[PDB]
């Protein structure tokens, strides 16, 4: 009798139960830092299991932090719109222009005609291309720009699968989403400028250790490319096994010819390229080049033109500058010339197709991280990590790597690395084991945020495309994170200590 | 030829021309004040001319200020989201819950049954209800909540007239109702500190800059705002009913063959709605809980160690998020929470949020660039003119420049300029700040002036010339009434003639 009533209203009952069961944490402990811990636990629990919509959960910090007195409501609101949101708006303008004029369909059909009919090679090509392109621009930018093309490819293959005559389509869409999202292994690990975490680490190391000049482009790549490539290959294998099937003999039929014929027929139906598509392609190229030319790290960029106000113009300035141009560039004339022209995209079309839910979710994650920093919660974890000097070096490395890769779960990678570096470096120098030996694994594992969205902006951008099953993302991310941690361990043990000389105390380290 | 190509591409050519022609100012002056002034001029020109979408123009500060070097892009992005947006989200949840479950039509039909079918009495009732709601709710939230109900009212009125007969008058009535809601929202907002974010910003600025002064509170603000608000509301109602429908003398005070038929058909519509059911009542309960907490918690008294941490936006979020988990319908056997995030997303004015954030960022860049100090220095020699002429000029300037920028942005821009000016002329700071704060809310000429105007104009019944014609008269009436109130009754209560002890010498 009552069992059915409990089963039907499981979400409401679970929400109430998890609010009340963690309630003793604030009242007990004299209300010191368990309030922010309780807020984080409740929000994370609601994020793991779909008790509430993800954006509704992201709005919870705006309730909990002000009432607990951790930080004022004005500051919590100010934390909801950040630089990433301007970047997202700028990129979404371009994405709307791409999809409205069927440029994505044309690119997808051309790519399918060229190579990649087999799903395994298609996924491998997506991962390799996204990983290579993310070497230079950013994780967020590349994950945002290459995702529409992959979605178009998958949609076109699904449409052509009819062959003049399902469960496979959605699982392939999830696999494509995850492989685009998880292609952070090359995008930032390999190059110092690839990710934010790697610029912050380099700046901190140079400031704290001016004598050591080993960290530069062409030396980060040497020790980081093998590990990142191994992670990429193993993650591709793991994703191809988890979703769909893996057969060794298949990678090592008339349906393929029928699909190729359908794809060719559709491509011919597209016809010659249009003016709007040409303009959109040119603006895409200009945006990508401007992102690449901000600060390559080996040659001066255009930021040297502004070499008086450093850090003022970020990637989002480029995104906005090239995206707002879509609202004023003429697309069609209303040759009657009745009233005026029309823009490439109108605000009506931009309001839709905009991931407002993703913006709210990332804002909520930012607010939660800021609330954790404001209270003595992150500092508490860092101070708990400090008294491990008596432990062996490898155990210290493993504990630090796991703690960093699990604390970047709910906080942005730059915030986690900026928090942990001042904590680890005195700990590294307390023992005589080569502070790089402990700094490298932590900064490598900080970017391994493959679990849940909002942890990494690429994850949220990919999550924006409707395949909102968090449990699948968690299942894939656990394996990818384990693979990444294992490969980082193997690299520290094998490849990195020859060139960085991580076994003995260096001269540049303080005595 | 050339002329036809210029005529078709008006907006593109105008945008390029305005960007290029004002470039001499930053190129020659080489000062941060000039660059901020250039950004202000470009944004204002695009807002009046509407060459670019209002949100697209609002995003221009985040592209211009970082490039000019005024402040980093991170600060500009941080300036786009404030407590007003949290309040807006919290109240849009409730508005979505009201509209989805057909509560707006029920309230509309009950109101029509109560106050008959005469358009002027309906307009009076709408203005009174909107003012009462905006006394506690923000003007944007008040408009978003109220406007669907009046849309239902007018749609039912034209339906009844068409069926009884079996139009231009109905279109005029819809225009008048939209304008009256848009104005009355702000008119009610002027009454209280929490009615508008403009009053909250002014109050916090006055408290921070003048800690010694403790005059401002709910009671004082109500005492010197209620008479002016009532007079302005009544005169604006008279102006609106004279403009569109035409004035009446005695037929207004005082059944017609069509009247009983319309009442009857409204009655059958009301029974066609059916008895009140679930997915309602709970909406009313949550709304009255929101209002009760709004005028009970903040009249606090429970969170004393943290004063000002929890505000009306916290209560709005607390009540609104309950619309995402309370079950509505059975069936996976998972229930329905009375709102799906898709429904909230297709109701939330994201463009309004971006526009207000852009205004906030532009104002913040205005203080950071130092342009506000330059404006205050240039306005300092106003001491020669009498105090009444000084306040008249200040109020006229504020109400003229509030038609382009949002009310909170305008007030937060002008407070750091006006407050030192009051101290310089050795005059009571309140004597200058209060009229300016009251006249800041008088933004009626354009949809960009305040978000309620944009919400009203979004329905497409109104057009810009009618809004301008009504807003000019309402603004004149408001300025005159505010000046009269300052001259007559506010001074005896506040002793504004003498220089206060809290103000620096
Ligand atoms: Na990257
Ligand atoms: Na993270
Ligand atoms: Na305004």
């Amino acid at each position: 009798k009552f069992f059915s009533y409990i089963l039907v209203y499981r979400r409401f009952l679970f929400v109430v139960f998890t609010v009340l069961v963690l309630l003793p944490l604030p009242i007990v402990l004299h209300t010191k830092e368990a309030e922010c811990a309780y807020t984080l636990f409740v929000v994370a629990t609601f994020w793991l299991t779909e008790a509430l919509p993800l954006s509704v959960t992201a709005l919870l910090p705006s309730l909990m932090l002000p009432m607990f007195g951790i930080m004022p409501s004005k500051k919590v609101a100010s934390a909801y719109f950040k630089d990433f949101h301007l970047l997202l708006i700028g990129v979404i303008c371009l994405a709307t222009s791409i999809e409205k004029w069927n440029l994505h369909k044309r690119i997808a059909l051309k790519m399918v005609m060229m190579v990649g009919v087999n799903p395994a090679w298609l996924t491998l090509g997506f991962m390799s291309s996204t990983a290579f392109l993310s070497m230079w621009l950013s994780n967020t930018s590349t994950a945002a720009m290459v995702m529409p093309i992959a979605e178009a490819v998958v949609q076109q293959i699904i449409n052509a699968e009819a062959e003049v005559e399902t469960k496979k389509g959605h699982v392939t869409r999830k696999l494509t989403c995850l492989c685009i999202a998880y292609s952070s292994t090359i995008g930032g690990l390999t190059t110092i400028t690839g990710t934010s975490t790697n610029l912050i680490f380099a700046e901190y190391f140079n400031t704290r250790y001016p004598d050591c000049r080993c960290l530069n482009f062409g030396s980060w790549f040497t020790f980081s490319f093998p590990a990142a490539l191994i992670i990429l290959l193993l993650s591709w294998i793991w994703l191809q096994w988890l979703f769909l099937g893996f057969n060794f003999k298949e990678m090592f039929t008339v349906q393929q010819k029928a699909c190729a014929e359908v794809i060719k027929q559709e491509y011919q139906k597209l016809g010659p390229i249009r003016y709007q598509e040409i303009v959109t392609l040119v603006l895409f190229i200009i945006m990508a080049l401007l992102w690449f030319s901000r600060d390559p790290g080996f040659v001066p960029g255009w930021s040297a033109l502004f070499s008086e106000y450093p850090g003022f113009a970020t990637d989002s300035t480029v995104a906005l500058l090239i995206g707002l141009l879509f609202f004023l560039i003429p697309a069609k004339t209303l040759e009657i010339v009745a009233f005026d022209y029309s823009p490439l995209i109108t605000w009506k079309e931009f309001q839709s197709f905009m991931p407002w839910d993703i913006a709210i979710l990332v804002g909520g994650g930012f607010a939660l991280a800021d609330g954790c920093e404001e209270s003595g919660l992150s500092k508490w974890i860092g101070n708990k990590l400090s008294p491990l000097g008596s432990l062996p070096a490898w155990l210290i490395i493993l504990i630090s790597s796991l703690m960093v890769t699990s604390l970047t779960e709910v906080a942005s990678n730059p915030a986690t690395i900026t928090l942990f570096l001042p904590i680890l470096s005195p700990l590294a120098e307390a023992i005589h084991v080569n502070p790089l030996y402990i700094l490298i694994p932590s900064t490598l594992c900080t970017s391994f945020a493959f679990l849940l969205p909002v942890a990494n902006p690429p994850n949220a951008i990919v999550f924006s495309y409707g395949h909102l099953k968090v449990i699948d993302m968690v299942k894939a991310g656990l394996g990818v994170n384990i693979v990444g941690v294992a490969v980082v361990m193997l690299g520290i043990c094998t490849w990195i200590v020859p060139m960085f000389d991580l076994y003995t105390y260096p001269s540049w380290a303080p005595a």
